[PDB]
């Protein structure tokens, strides 16, 4: 009866700031990219229970969140078993939880005679996550609102991606209240950025979250200088702590994240 499900992850090529919500949220304009580098998450029928191998508490993961909001919402029972291995870790800026909360609940849904509809889903990863409605996409997707008004887009990007992760985990919400107003651009700008990126642009990336990130987490800012040192262009997902490169990992890079405790992740687009 047991399952496994894969659960993948994001980058952002590129990131916007337009401006603050009175929510307390931010308006923003991203490309989302979905790459090969995935969660391993086994169900199975029993007690509700959310685990994790990195020692991630229940009442804080994000699955045991929806979970919890799909019973409320059913009236349904959900009786299953959940352990996640960990590869995207977090605070990586690769959206690791949002994904897990996206495939899991889709998953139960499905499971249990699809109770909640496609918009219903959607709205209930989305009141957790922003980054979650991404996930049901999948592909690539322009980010609209706080990320989860989502247009599907075809790239031009393929080839060689590496993502070298520090061991630091970056606030999503400590570098977004960092966001002053010089900060900020107008749709418009980033519109005409985004559309060049898409036709395969890639120098054209810039994420403000990314240069905040840097001076914040003095780390991010040593992987950086060093892909730089490598001869890459750098760029950085989400609020990091990521930085990727359009290229290959060589062995004085595989060397210095090993010394580092830095994780290195060869892709193939
Ligand atoms: N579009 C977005 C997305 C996220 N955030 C900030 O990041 C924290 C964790 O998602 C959220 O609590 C929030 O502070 C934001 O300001 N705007
Ligand atoms: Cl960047």
């Amino acid at each position: 009866h047991m399952i496994k499900v894969l659960s993948p992850a994001k980058i952002n090529l590129g990131l916007w700031v337009l401006g603050r919500l009175p929510s307390g949220y931010h308006e923003i304009l991203t490309l989302y990219q979905e790459i090969p580098f995935y969660d391993e998450i086994y169900i199975r029928e029993g007690v509700l229970r959310v685990e994790t191998n990195i020692g991630i508490p229940q009442e804080e993961n994000l699955v045991y969140k929806g979970l919890r909001e799909f019973e409320r919402i059913t009236g349904i029972e959900i009786n299953y078993s959940i352990f996640i291995q960990k590869n995207i870790p977090p605070g990586a800026g690769l959206g690791g939880g949002s994904s897990n909360l996206a495939v899991v609940l889709k998953k139960v849904n499905e499971l249990l005679g699809s109770p909640l509809s496609e918009e219903e889903l959607r709205e209930l990863v989305g009141s957790i996550s922003a980054d979650a409605p991404f996930f049901l996409l999948g592909k690539s997707a322009i980010g609209r609102g706080k990320g989860e008004v989502l247009e599907p887009v075809e790239t031009e990007i393929s080839g060689k991606i590496t993502l070298v992760i520090p061991q630091v985990s970056s606030s999503t919400g400590r570098v977004y209240s960092s966001l002053r107003e010089e900060h900020f651009v107008t749709p418009e700008y980033a519109e005409e950025k985004i559309q060049r990126i898409i036709s395969g642009e890639v120098e054209e990336i810039e994420n403000v979250l990314g240069d905040i990130a840097r001076e914040l987490y003095p780390e991010i800012n040593e992987v950086y200088r060093f892909v730089e040192y490598l001869g890459f262009k750098p760029f950085v997902s989400g609020s990091g702590s990521t930085v990727y490169f359009f290229g290959g990992a060589s062995e004085e890079l595989k060397k210095a994240a090993k010394m580092r405790g830095w994780k290195v992740v060869e892709l193939e687009l």
